[PDB]
């Protein structure tokens, strides 16, 4: 079960369903083999009922599609528009976080409210929106209508892009026209263009989706933002992750996918059903977390992470799980059937997402409370039926530092230099100390060995003194493998290195060191990632392209990450991708992807499926950049 | 090369392409036969990295998808995916037509203006917008804003879909909570809902899918609207269709795509620039129309269709077509390739639509005339390298009377009762004079032999006093077959249907009958069929679930198709689909759409690949309506 995952308790139960006679992701993947190579490459279209069209990588006809789509085109198209249905889910996201935000401010949910009015105050400065003098109600009114706004076109280009990257960057998109008009404005377009009969020019489609990849990076900023401004600024926190985070003897509600709306009232209605908890034999309720919602909860109130992505399914296997809360995304449909055998009430609560089988609760932002008692309810019922029989729950569990926003690390070096607080952190990298920064990114994805890449790039990366921080289920591969725990520095993270995560530790009031990565937060929460950056590049008075900043999405799988990795390389990182990506069935797409696009932004993508190969590329590129400061290396 | 068309001048081109040696779409569709069955089926799904997935129709595994997506799944996200897409084509064009406007009447397009004053007035009224006393220029400023405004969340749902249909129609879609929020959001919505881990339920996605397509459904009025602002609304027409419409003596310029902002320009450039056409041994400039575009500037001047669809290479073939315009959809990109060998200046004018080959003219609004004169130049240019050459043109074509706008019918109507002018049309209805409403829509498809489904089926009904309308490419195969010839009555049309065409015919100034089929535009015009059937409605107190209109997407194939089909069926029509959409992979959403979605709206699909038997069955639909009257059939 090695070739499946690295991940101890997910052996174990991948053991169990065996035994038992449950189907896992794994087995419909071996079900699967061996897949189309039409698809697999990209040269597969079916954007009208004449198709379906497929093109030969190599051979004899056909060779273009039956409406005469080279094979260029046909790539560029599917490549597209998965960075537009990645933008949709980003900002989707956001646009309920908005409409929960506006329906706060107006006395409408009281369920919700402005938990972090410092962070209010900073958003609708970047913005140009007035404070002094207005009320902190019209205030965050304000912000709520200009989020909306940024969805459709108006006297102002996307003022969640403008307004998050440095200038000079904003100048070097829009003299390519590269900035977005409209949220959903660029996806309609992007949808337009790549239908039959449109666009059919390679380089004229990539632009489109570079745009609507920064369409992309401004759902995930305002999200970022606005669950902020809702929930509280995450602040380092510690906890554990694993499957040894559920107990036999609690009610287990596991929150699940990414939208925290839901979720984070989840977790504050739960403490106070214990008195409802007790009178069914359980010491109350244990709330975990999966994939993204899990990691905002995690971030926010130090929720442990129970598992992740493709071995999701493997929470409910261990018998213990009573009840899976879903809102939308990165949920396996599985679930709902896999609950038959492993008695879990599957909830699914988002009214655009429901999955036959499931028990659908309609959860509405205005009624929060009354129907998280309802769900919390039917989770303590499930474990009536439950008690006395036999869970088998891997003991196995990590120690989690997390918590670390943007605004969490630049308090953290301000102890080292109160009015100037990213100095220090500029100093290290500038005297070897830190060599570069890289960001882990994404899903797992069931062709890789769950968590095989990433832990085998961040070895080497933090063995070569660079910053590791890490999102989503990057950030789960890692932390469940002991990279978010600081007794491990000394193992894994080079002298220099060491030596910062030390000094800023002993320094934050702890005698301990920093852990050895970063966590910083959910999917969208890869903007904080951007903030970082942009400041970083702000307090030098460079573009991002000239920062020893990296990125690699290293074993990514859904079009969020694909949108994610395109506006990475649009704002000027060299981005690395562990799973290929359907263009491999078009060398110019390939070529202006990974090359002729330094062109134009200075990032670039990296296709590499070899770890330890991506390493050394990723290592290269932080270098690279570094010799063109004229540091050393 | 009767299996390839049942056009004569297209077998001819074909023969010409065959023996000089010319790849057509034809032959790309040759060299692509046997194809994918999961494809055609739908039970593929690329919509991840772990992917590509398929399910064996029937057999064993995969019986399911990578992530435990089920086959209803895949077939409603896919079906979901292409009902956006043609609802961001419909929308975009729409959007581009509110821009030309606001524009406008800000005194920024000097070559734009409100040609058709009544019809701003009256819809400024159906939306509310307040007329008297207040200036065109504002009027239309306000209409704009509004066109503009339904693309987005508001205080109002989307208004060009509330304020035209019948309020009942309104009642029972806004019951299922069926009523779009915003075009673009609508489609964003979709494209969220619909990857991985989201929607996971064949209903809760489908009923998605009508919302949107009711947001296409918007975009095609709004761009009805707003076109009929700018560039006047159609009356009737006379002029020719089919390639005979080319002349070798002068300069053949084709206006392609769907967008009449730059072709209609063109139209009224071209007239004036004949003392330089003369200047190079030309009778001037001959505008033909190919596709959409083209049948708005024949509704609107008169301009002879040349060809459409599937066979627009075929006009390139004759040698004497000088320049190629285009705006976007629908657009072979294989012209470009041909156009090497043809001696075409094929031109791209939108910057979202590019094919790689072609010479592209940025247009804009604001620049019109300067950049029609500098394509018209190339064109002429073009006229000199071809002088004294053979070109062979098939002496084939038509005559068409079109221009039947629903005004254009309301106005025809009026000359038999000038107060209550649909009251003759609902008299003939009621005593059999006319069996029942059809409207033809959608394009050719290279599945099936040219028109073969579009004339077989028109000849069923007409000869069963069906009154037939038709749009885009629908009415391109029945004009291009005689069937807008009032000529050809006596042998088409049943007694009944015939008689009522004449006694409007003699009555409106002519002595002779009304077509056969009446054209009614573009594909964004079926918005126009909706209006009548409304109206129809309307004067008779009943939703259209109750009417004897059916609709025939005869040889469908884009996917603005698949959004105008399910839009049908969103308003209660019977709606058949003459080639396979990608459904048969699953039985519970096949039933949904061609049955149990009749409990929710009233209309559904009807799947039939045989026209003869497709003819029936549409017959029977109409009958049935015309027996839920009390009405004899
Ligand atoms: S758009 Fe072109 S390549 Fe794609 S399915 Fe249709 S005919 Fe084939
Ligand atoms: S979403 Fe599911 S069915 Fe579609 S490609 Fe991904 S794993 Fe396969
Ligand atoms: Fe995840
Ligand atoms: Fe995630
Ligand atoms: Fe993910
Ligand atoms: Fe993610
Ligand atoms: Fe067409
Ligand atoms: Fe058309
Ligand atoms: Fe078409
Ligand atoms: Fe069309």
């Amino acid at each position: 079960q090695n070739l499946k995952s690295t991940d101890r308790a997910v052996q174990q139960m991948l053991d169990k369903a065996k035994r038992e006679g449950i189907q896992t992701v794994w087995d419909r993947y071996e079900a699967m083999k061996p897949q189309c190579g039409f698809g697999e490459t990209g040269l597969c279209c079916r954007h009208c009922l004449q198709g379906p069209c497929r093109i030969n990588p190599f051979g004899d006809e056909p060779k273009v599609g039956i409406c005469g789509a080279t094979a260029e085109v046909i790539v560029a198209r599917g490549l597209d528009r998965s960075i537009a249905a990645g933008a949709a889910g980003h900002s989707g996201h956001a646009k309920h976080l908005a409409h929960t935000l506006k329906k706060a401010v107006q006395g409408k949910a009281a369920s919700y409210m402005i938990k972090d009015r410092t962070k209010l105050h900073s958003i609708a400065k970047r913005l140009g929106i007035p404070t002094e003098g207005q009320k902190d109600e019209d205030i965050a009114l304000e912000v709520a209508k200009a989020a909306l706004a940024d969805f459709h076109e108006k006297d102002t280009p996307v003022l969640w892009v403008t307004t998050v990257l440095p200038p000079s960057r904003v100048k070097v998109l829009s003299a390519h026209g590269l900035i977005p008009a409209g949220i959903d404005h660029e996806i309609a377009e992007i949808m337009h263009r790549t239908s039959m009969g449109c666009d059919a020019d390679a380089q004229n489609l990539l632009l489109g989706g570079l745009r609507c990849s920064l369409a992309d990076l401004a759902g995930c900023y305002m999200g970022t933002d606005l669950a902020d401004i809702l929930f509280g600024t995450p602040a380092p926190v510690v906890t554990e992750s694993n499957l040894g985070v559920l107990k036999a003897d609690a009610v287990n509600v596991a929150v699940h996918g990414h939208n925290p709306v839901l979720s984070d009232i989840i977790v504050s209605v739960s403490k106070e059903m214990e008195n409802e908890a007790r009178a069914a034999g359980a010491t109350g309720i244990n709330v975990v977390g999966i994939c993204c919602t899990g990691n905002e909860v995690l971030m926010r109130h130090g929720i442990p992470a129970c598992t992740h992505s493709v071995s999701q399914e493997m929470a409910m296997i261990t018998g213990a799980l009573d009840a899976m809360i879903l809102d939308y995304q990165c949920i396996q449909p599985s679930v709902a059937t896999i609950a038959e055998c492993t008695g879990t009430t599957v909830i699914t609560t988002m009214e655009m997402s429901k999955i036959t089988g499931a028990t659908h609760v309609n959860f509405a932002e205005e009624a929060a409370v009354e129907n998280a008692k309802q769900i919390l309810r039917l989770a303590i019922d499930t474990f009536k039926r439950r008690k006395g029989k036999p869970v088998e729950i891997p003991n196995i569990k990590t120690k989690v530092v997390a918590g670390f926003s943007t605004e969490a690390i630049i308090n953290a070096l301000s102890k080292l230099n109160a009015n100037d607080p990213l100095k220090p952190l500029i100093d290290n990298v500038v005297n070897g100390n830190i060599r570069g920064v890289c960001l882990f990114a994404g899903c797992n994805n069931v062709k890789v060995p769950q968590d095989q890449n990433f832990t085998t790039i961040a070895r080497k990366l933090l063995k070569q003194n660079v910053l590791v921080v890490a999102t989503g289920c990057g950030a789960g591969a890692l932390m469940r493998h002991g990279f978010m725990d600081p007794a491990n520095v000394d193992e894994l993270c080079g002298d220099g290195l060491k030596a910062v995560l030390t000094a800023i530790g002993e320094a934050n009031g702890l005698g301990g060191p920093l852990p050895p990565v970063l966590h910083m937060g959910s999917c969208v929460d890869n903007s904080r990632a951007v903030a970082l950056v942009a400041a970083l590049a702000n307090r030098l008075g460079v573009d991002l392209d000239r920062l020893p900043v990296v990125a690699s999405a290293a074993e990514a799988m859904h079009e969020k990450a694909v949108a994610i990795g395109t506006w990475a390389v649009t704002i000027g990182l060299p981005t690395h991708i562990g799973v290929l990506p359907p263009i491999t069935g078009s060398l110019p797409v390939t070529q202006i992807l990974t090359s002729s696009v330094k062109d134009i932004t200075g990032g670039y993508f990296i296709v590499e499926l070899d770890p330890e190969t991506a390493a050394d590329k990723l290592l290269a590129a932080i270098n690279e950049r570094r010799a063109g400061l004229g540091l050393p290396w």
